[PDB]
């Protein structure tokens, strides 16, 4: 049989799990909702009609006929073939299991149509826009980090700790009393105008909400099928049958008419609840994720809201516009970048000490100047909250490699079981 | 079966995805809707009479025939086994599932034709061009770059920030008080005049159109097969057999006359209808595509239209030139380009302050003269917006590897379902 | 059945398409044309007999033979095997899936010798001439780069741009006023006797000429084999079988003669008008190519004609002298060299400025010479073309690796489909 | 069936093509006509039998005989199955196919044992000579580099061209007016006493010869034996057989005896007859190569008669010496190594000025004293065929990997086709 061919043909599409060697590569592509919804409405289909094959073959066993025990093997063998042939429609019964399969490509061609189109499109916008996130945050500690020498009150704290100026840090130059303050102008980042970028020209869109709706309207189209069908399989299976055509027409010893009956219906009429109840549970699921509001209606980027000068979210959620679409794969794609954890601390310092009056920016400078005059030992403090903020993100940023859709392995189902008897 | 093995094999031909460990070797080669249509049109061939075969066995099934009591077992089965062979012409259902095949092989060298031949030749092409273009982009922010030490007007910014000259950008040399100014008389690019090198010469767009062409007559010529075997077909499957031929001429005991069917017609005039109505529809869209001057008609290029120093895109579109071929491929391409994503931020910045006025060349001295007289404060405007765009794509440049197509797995289908009773 | 199974077996020998990791492996090791025909003359047979024998099991279905009805089964069938073995000579349709698979084995030989001898002299020797030829571009622009220092006539560009005398090409070295210049006697490069050295000692041509000789001539013996056959299959297929010889020679209740009948003749005869067709169109194409001065009429060393010194093509076209040979292996395999692509917009620039008159050798110095006697601003004019020439080829020059011929996967054919019934 | 197994499983084997990732590794271990030989002698048995084991089933299939009327379908089993058992030598059709396994078994061990004993020796010698013998060639020509300073006569090219010694060939040390000179007595190099090393102890020849002459005696023994059957199948294949032996020794119901037939035999004469043309066309090929002093009579040691400073071929050819197997052995592993290339073009200059009387040792100063006293232009002649013989195989001498034997993959055949009806 055919059906539970194109399941390992899935398998091996839908269980990408990219093993990332460069430094941020996790890169989902989909929905983890587009996933689920995918490997149900297509695969469950094949399983349940594998069962079916399993058991309608030797089409003699499709239809069984009566016939007079004057008969012979062969005369009798006729009469099925006979009538399995020359046939309420009851043909319906016949192509049943063909249907279940054109259901089941046509609910694969969207996703693949996404994946041949729209996918290499959003793998580097994503990468790029992730790439420069951590750049901004690794020249904001630093800047803070150049601008420590410029406010010591404590001892002689101006230079001090000078074996070499960055021995843990790094083994290169050295520093001495400051002298530059960081005065900037250009405050917005490249980011800014990004988001301002992907705020029109909506192109990417259309092909997410084109590729969705198709999906849905077929489902619904099967779940009609299988009423009418139910419906119908629940009347009778039973007819009568005349070979009388032909040179038999006149002929004395054929009976005229035989009674005939379909014993393959029962595993069918089972077969297409499965599907009606699966499918009509799976509908509200699409029909729920369709408006772009849905889930995950907090901001990302909240973060970074008042990290390095400016401030962030100042933009509320709206329908047709490309955005919001780019926010959902930040959110199941910020699982790789070390400039999120580091930043999941800041804002709970917001205790006693940094609480209704937090600025979480220079705070490093906020417990050097009450200590004593006498005794710099600055050793402890200068270095402890800067190579801790930094050093995480700062290995290994060249590599850039894996992006094939799950080579993987045969793992999955192969040929069946039965072969003997 | 034969029919769904091929299936397999051409499974792992149209999902390359190849991980390109270099650092740009993602190049498809073939355009997205030509992926599409070849899958369809071969693959979906194979997928239907996949089901065909299923049952199509036990040649006693495929034909039948009614003979006299007085006959034995063998002698019943040597009258169908004679009208099988011994046959409006009904031999087309014989052949039935032979023809298909035909034109699934037929409509699979078109494809094998261009991947031997022009495959190679556009891969090279295709990576010189887009090596050299992120070359021209850095080199123009350098010479900016090394421009900058020239139209100082705040503070003491002749020199300055000089613990070292780029110790955030590069570890060598120094800098000092600019005596050079930038004269170039070489305004032309290498890319200026290989455009005008395939501007003519045609002879990679010869073996597209050509390949084109074949496939599209045979879809053609395999539409109107299926239109007069569905004709056929809606006749009758019904005839007369006489077996006296031979010693039997003569002997009174075979009757004259034998009544025989095919019941497999039914099967066979099912699958020609989803033939047809899937190629009558995949007709007009390789037809809306024939035409060069179809979608993609927005230059690409431009971009890079008063970037370093020249203008871009000063041709109009035309017919059979050799052009808007390369640029159909490099769209498809143009997705890993570091300079295409650092360029496409510049023309969003035409708001209020760049206005209807833009220059979008040295845009970092426009706000560094009218500041104060006193004080420097230089290094966050002069490096903020420095190393920003050119360390993106200064990193990975000498990786040349995995230009294999699809090594992949056996993942695909493999050898039917059903082996028992 | 042992038809498709060597169709996996050749599928993974003409699909090379190596993931070539050094510089430049691409080596086809043989044409373009060759591996169409071997795969189409060899594939195509085992295609067509892989449907033959999904029904030509169950011997009792190959013959049958009409009997009385007073015979019990086991002498009915005895009658059928006696006259299967016991057989104008109608053996030959017993041996036609026997014979077909001779041809296909006989047609595969000659590539596998080409294979094992002749394929590792050539890989070698293609690769070492197309390493030569980047050797000596590289040094005629770098001549040319160090005559700059000698012609200079505007400003003062006898030593200028000096922070770092190739800051962008390298970091070694330094330059000041040239006093050199460059006299050179020995203008003969390597490949100039390595093409006379080829010019002779026809070895390697004789192994090509006769494995391709050996193949015509089976495609020649299969033609008339397969004409032969259909005139014959075209007669009859019915004989009368008599099994008196022994002990029953003296048997009154066995009748004398039986009626016999062949039923797989009717597909073996469309069998063999497809193998027919194809063959006398694949002939013309072999035999066009056989000539060596076929197409690429064109030659391809014409880039290099002046290019270090000398002149290049001072040769005719001849027949069995070994040359003509090595030419048709650089066409296929220039794909991958970097001096061609730079040598391919050379020749273009031959429009105004650079017309009737072109040298195109030292041309850098044509336009530094009438420009203002005061003011040097040569750091534009002095690299722009210098390293956009070189740098290109000055990557990776010590992989080598990845010369096995297609270990691939077994993504092909294998075993058929259907196991059931 | 067991027939078209084995022919995967040796597919294997001499299939090996290995990517060689080291500088010279393409070592073949067996020569091209051995690979040829075995895989015809071998494979080919295999490929007719498989043919046979497709029918040769359903032991009722293999034999046949006629019973009375009155007899049950059990009791005319009986018969069959008795006389098949219960059997001129009538049972060499029985084990026919058995025994063309055993030839093709002991056709497959002297490959066998070669691998696994003279493989790894013959390895390791093979690699060591050819790994020196770059090593002498390197130093030839930088010996008379080395004494390039001595002979000058034109201009004041003592001592010049020096911002750097060797700027284009190595960064390090510098170089002056030379004061010493190459003054040998040590001429022999290693290679002269491995050649002689080798001249004795006769150790891996006796492992060659006593391999190949198993597998030639073998060949004749197959060879009398398909005779022997083919004379025995042209005689009959019919026989009388009685079943009255036991209790039904008095039985007055059973017939004393019965007609029997095989039907096996026509099919398995043909398969003789290919064999047999097959394996006398073979022998001569074999027996041809027997001889040491076969094809390739030309030296290869020619191409370094007289390069460093000795001579070489001062040797004859004889039998059992333990010689003229690595000569052998060399010329098919001589395609990857520089030295050959480099060399194969200096005995192509015997033209005029360079002809009758030749030395190609120390050609560079025959062109420099004749020129003119003042001025000395060396930097051309001193550099363009220095580093033009030296630098193509001073890169990667170090990696050492792949030796493994084709582990490949399964895309040879696999488990034949038909498994339904």
């Amino acid at each position: 049989a055919i059906a539970h061919l194109a399941t390992e043909y899935v398998f091996s599409d839908f269980l990408l799990k990219e093993p990332t060697e460069p430094k941020f590569k996790g890169l989902r592509l989909e929905l983890a909702v587009d996933k689920m919804v995918t490997c149900i409405a297509v695969g469950l289909p094949l399983l349940l009609i594998s069962l079916a094959f399993a058991q309608e073959i030797s089409i003699g066993t499709q239809i069984s006929c009566f016939s007079p025990s004057s008969f012979s093997w062969r005369q009798a063998a006729f009469v099925d073939s006979y009538c399995w042939a020359a046939v309420l429609p009851l043909w319906l019964h016949k192509f049943f299991p063909y249907i279940l399969l054109l259901f089941a490509i046509l609910l694969y061609l969207p996703p693949l149509f996404w994946r041949f189109a729209a996918a290499p499109h959003i793998c580097s916008d994503l990468k790029f826009i992730m790439e420069e996130l951590d750049k901004v945050y690794n020249r904001a500690i630093k800047a803070a980090k150049s601008a420590r020498d410029l406010d010591m009150r404590d001892g002689a704290c101006s230079v001090w700790s000078h074996p070499q100026f960055e021995k843990p840090g790094v083994t290169e130059n050295l520093g001495q009393s400051l002298w530059e303050v960081s005065e900037s102008h250009f405050k917005y980042p490249i980011v800014e105008q990004y988001l301002k970028t992907k705020k029109n020209s909506n192109n990417l869109i259309i092909k997410y909400i084109s590729c969705r709706l198709l999906t849905l309207i077929i489902i619904l189209l099967a779940c009609i099928y299988l009423g009418y069908y139910f419906s119908l399989s629940s009347l009778s299976d039973e007819f009568v049958c005349s070979i009388k055509s032909g040179i038999l027409r006149n002929d004395s010893t054929v009976p005229d008419q035989f009674q005939c009956k379909l014993i393959a219906v029962g595993i069918f009429q089972l077969l297409s609840v499965i599907n009606l109840v699966v499918y009509v549970l799976l509908a509200p699921v699409v029909v729920y994720t369709l408006f772009v509001p849905f889930r995950q209606k907090t901001d990302v980027l909240k973060v970074y809201e008042i990290l390095p000068t400016f401030d962030v979210l100042h933009f509320k959620s709206e329908g047709y516009n490309d955005l919001s679409l780019y926010n959902l794969f930040l959110e199941e794609n910020i699982s790789e970048v070390k400039s999120y954890k580091c930043l999941k601390v800041l804002e709970n310092i917001k205790s006693s000490g940094q609480g209704i009056d937090p600025m979480l920016l220079l705070t490093n400078l906020g417990m050097i100047k009450m200590d004593v005059v006498d005794g710099k030992t600055p050793m402890s403090a200068e270095m402890r909250e800067e190579q801790g903020n930094q050093t995480a993100e700062l290995q290994g940023m060249n590599i850039d490699s894996e992006t094939k859709a799950n080579n993987g392995e045969k793992n999955a189902r192969q040929r069946l079981l039965d072969s003997s008897c």
